[PDB]
This record gives structure tokens, C-alpha cells and sequence, in this order.
DNA sequence: CCATGACTGTAGGAAACTCTAGA
DNA sequence: CTCTAGAGTTTCCTACAGTCATG
């Protein structure tokens, strides 16, 4: 679309501009958005008036306001401006937003696991992420990849019905190859959609390998 | 303070620091400004007639849809981070407005020289704050009470709006065998120097001859 | 408890787009 | 008037410091 991409934190205020307008009123403007609050598609005016001037309200300058920013804001927004006379101007804006959860916690973590076999190493959980982000297992600060090698993850993602955020899970479970690192080194790292912010990685656990009793 | 400035009918918004982002908070926005009849004190919820001029927001930060000469003050914001973590954050506001374009009014098409003639009169509206005008020959600007050169000027506040016009008449007494076809200018030199100096189109007269 | 490290948060600077002035 | 050019204004990225957690 010729629109725009914006992207905010959740609860923060945004403010939008109005391309060539009269910078104090009476302006002729109104804004157009498809989002989550609206039905389908909500016009704002100058004078605004209804429940959302206590969300959505025009600026005197014309700028569009919310006062803070939550998940259903997402959507597009549009403006129809005339420049006095009558040269008319457009703006076109993709709006999304994000959360970041509290940094990821480690529990069912093994005390010790044993070689030659699978093991259930522990489970990762990070809450109030947004949008909902992913959990990477890492080896002694290595990547650990599924399907091979005795290595998997048992994962889910469980949305918050009320606060629309999300609670995060992942279980890994390992076959160490017997002979290995007696004390190898794991960890947990939560990665966002976009370079909207780095990534959160969890205390490492440093679990103690032993070797099969002989036969 | 942290020095602060924006254009009029301009939205602005003051961040609260060491501040939870999400309510329930615990801080204070006290403030003065020509808005006030004494240091005003806004809550979370807030309430009156400052809704519709100064508000709180969910996430601590105080906003102004659109910002007037009535609003430059102190802004001071008082925060509990929990308990019983404080920060104050400190706010020192300026504000400005940009006039309209200068220009020379009653400009001399002709003028004689050995005596002083009535240049034109440079005339600047709509300003906040006022700021300065100043005058310049072919490129170089010029001084008063040096070799016969004088100014008579003024500034008026509108009393709706608050901004203010300057008047500047340029006068002088052209030396004998300087430059026939001399260009004039004048410039509004804003008070914040925000943007670059305004400047009027020149006048170049005809310096002509006694006897 | 003290020293050390890591993090949140904020301060300052730089680059990009938008508007204004001029030909 | 359409086009060119120089600032102005806003924005994102980067960096220093204060603050909280940790050994």
C-alpha cells in the first residue's frame, strides 16, 4: 500500500500528522481507520464528540492523538486534508504495536540427566510478550535445532483472554551422546517480531552429566 | 530546567521521569504558568477546565493539544517509581511564533543626495516573541547615529492573538558621488533562533541631484 | 555488607524526510 | 507554474550514566 509503517510500544501515546494542513483551525480534515475498535471504518472530525474523544481525538493542528496506545489500536489510518485552495493532500499509515515480557524463566530444570538417552531438561516461560516472540535453546551459547539429534522442544502459546498477551512455554529434552560434555551449559532466549528490541536470554543452568552404569 | 520550545497551535507532551508507564501511579505535575493563578497541581485524573488545555496521560506524561503565549511556565513533575523511589523531572518553556514576511512600506522611487530622505518603512506582523528588524545596503547592514543615519521604530501587541508587529523606518543622508542604483533591504531576526533571518525584496531608488 | 556486574533508563548526537524559499 | 535548492523539523540510532541485581 502506499501507506506508511509506524510501530509503538504498548501504553505509549502516538500521534499522527496530517499531510499539508491549516495549522490552527477551522481546519477541513477527517481522518479514516480500519482497526480493531472499529466496526469497520470509523471517520474523525476537528470537533470529534463521541466516546472516542476520551481515545481518538483531533488535534487543533490537525494531528491525530491517542492518549495511549493497546492492542486493538492496530490497523490502518488515513487522512483527507485541503490546503486552501483547493489543493488537497492524502497520508497512508500501517500501524502496529508490541509488548515485551518480563525476562524468561527456567523450571522442571534437571538436577542431573544421564547420557544415551533422552532427558527432560527443563522448560523456558516468558510472560507478557508482544506480538508473540519465539524461545530458542542454546548449547553453551550455541543454537540448539530440533529433529536432530535427540534434541526437542515441547512448545506452546497461551494468550492472556483479558490482557491479550501472551505466556510462553518450552520444553527441552536432549539424548546426550554418551562421552560427552560432563557439564555442559544450557539457555533460554526470547527473540520479537522486527529489530523492535534485542533479545531476552535466561540464567543458564549448568546441569551435571553422568555416564551409563556398564552392563 | 531543561530549556524547552514549540510553535503555537502545536501538541506537546512532557515526559514524567522514573515513572511507571502504566497506571495506577503515584506522581504530581505542579506547574506556573499564564495559565495560573498560582503553582496548579494536576492529578492522574485530573479534573476542571485544564482537561481542554493540560492532561494527564495513562502512561504519567502531561500533554497540551495545542500550546499558547498563555502557557509558557515552569513545569515540575514529582514521581514515585514504587516506594518510595523518587525522581523529579524539571522543565524551563519557551515558546514562539513565526510572523508573516516583512515588508517596506512608503520606499523611495527616487532620492537626493547631501540630505536625508524617507527610505521606506520595513513592517513585520504576527511574531512571538517580538524579536528584531534590522536594515542593510547592497549586502552589508547599517547603524544609527553614524554619518547621518537614524531609525524610527516601534512594536504592537494584538490584543486577541498576543503577537506582536514592528515598524522600522529607514532614514539617511546619501554621501555625494556614492552609488546612484543602491539596493535596500530589511530583515526580521526572530527573538529564538530557531530558523534563519527573514529578509524584504530591495528597493533601489535613484539617487538624483541638487544644486 | 561490600564490591562487581548487568540492566533500565535517559542524554546527546546524527541522518532522513518534509517544508519553505527561489528561479 | 513547474522545477531546483537550501533549511527546518522530526525521527531513529548510538552512547553515557544511574540504578538494580548479583557474587
Amino acid at each position: 500500500v502506499d501507506a506508511q509503517n509506524i510501530t509503538a510500544r504498548i501504553g505509549e501515546p502516538l500521534v499522527l500528522k496530517c499531510k499539508g494542513a491549516p495549522k490552527k483551525p477551522p481546519q477541513r480534515l477527517e481522518w479514516k481507520l480500519n482497526t480493531g475498535r472499529t466496526e469497520a471504518w470509523k471517520v474523525l472530525s476537528p470537533q470529534g464528540g463521541g466516546p472516542w474523544d476520551s481515545v481518538a481525538r483531533v488535534l487543533p493542528n490537525g494531528s491525530l492523538f491517542l492518549p495511549a496506545v493497546g492492542i486493538q489500536d492496530e490497523g490502518i489510518f488515513r487522512c483527507q486534508a485541503m490546503n486552501r485552495n483547493g489543493k488537497e493532500t492524502k497520508s497512508n499509515y500501517r500501524v502496529r504495536v508490541y509488548q515485551i515480557p518480563g525476562k524468561p524463566e527456567i523450571v522442571d530444570s534437571a538436577s542431573e540427566l544421564t547420557a544415551g538417552v533422552p532427558n527432560k531438561v527443563g522448560t523456558c516461560v516468558s510472560e507478557g510478550s508482544y506480538p508473540a516472540g519465539t524461545l530458542s535453546w542454546h548449547l553453551d551459547g550455541k543454537p540448539l535445532v530440533p529433529n536432530e539429534k535427540g534434541v526437542s522442544v515441547k512448545e506452546q502459546t497461551r494468550r492472556h483472554p483479558e490482557t491479550g498477551l501472551f505466556t510462553l512455554q518450552s520444553e527441552l529434552m536432549v539424548t546426550p551422546a554418551r562421552g560427552g560434555d560432563p557439564r555442559p551449559t544450557f539457555s533460554c532466549s526470547f527473540s520479537p517480531g522486527l529489530p523492535r528490541h534485542r533479545a531476552l536470554r535466561t540464567a543458564p543452568i549448568q546441569p551435571r552429566v553422568w555416564e551409563p552404569v556398564p552392563l
